[PDB]
């Protein structure tokens, strides 16, 4: 009946100081927004640095949801919390993100 | 995080059309039980395939590759280019497609 849904978020700094003030502050806080993204059906969450494509600060991130409703719902909490966040938004407001949404064809 | 870190790679893979973008899932995961067995046996610990639905029109999958560490990745890559470089056929079939893979090391996992 439910395909698994996955997103990829891919965050691009100016330089290290930048990249490093979001990965600490993503990872200070993720006893909160943890918590909350796993009580809606995040099953994983995973931040990966870029280590291929030369002299850039670059992170990918990986959401991995159990359903649609869980994709849905952790959509809305990260709008509330962040998206709509004009602080939070200044803060990585150099930085470049973009995410591809998924459904999960196969996974072994 | 870890001093010894998970290595992940993720490959897109843009297609032409819808056709031929199946034709590669199916490809895939037809010969899953050759490939499969092979990269978890050098320390891959998982592999999805995933459609990319929110690019509008596009045909698109990311995978990924889920490592163990820095040698599991380097093992698993001498082993990828040892037979599907060695063995085409693959080649043909990718000769549509565009691939590209950023490589990375684990920062954190939850
Ligand atoms: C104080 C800021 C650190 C906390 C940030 C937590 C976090 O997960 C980063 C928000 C990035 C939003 C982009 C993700 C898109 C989600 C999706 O499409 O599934
Ligand atoms: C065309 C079918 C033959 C077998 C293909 C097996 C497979 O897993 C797809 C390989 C696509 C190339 C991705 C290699 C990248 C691995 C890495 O960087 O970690």
């Amino acid at each position: 009946a439910e395909p698994k849904f996955t997103s990829f978020t891919t965050a691009d700094f100016i330089n290290d100081v930048d990249m490093e003030l979001f990965i600490d502050a993503v990872e200070k806080t993720a006893p909160v927004w943890v918590k909350e993204m796993k009580s809606r059906g995040l099953l994983k969450f995973s931040m990966n640095r870029v280590w291929n494509k030369g002299e850039v600060f670059r992170v990918v991130m990986t959401y991995e949801y159990k359903d649609r409703a869980s994709f849905e719902a952790n959509i809305a909490y990260l709008e509330d919390t962040f998206g709509k966040n004009p602080v939070f938004l200044q803060l990585v407001t150099t930085a470049k993100f973009t995410t591809s949404r998924c459904l999960v064809v196969m996974e072994v």
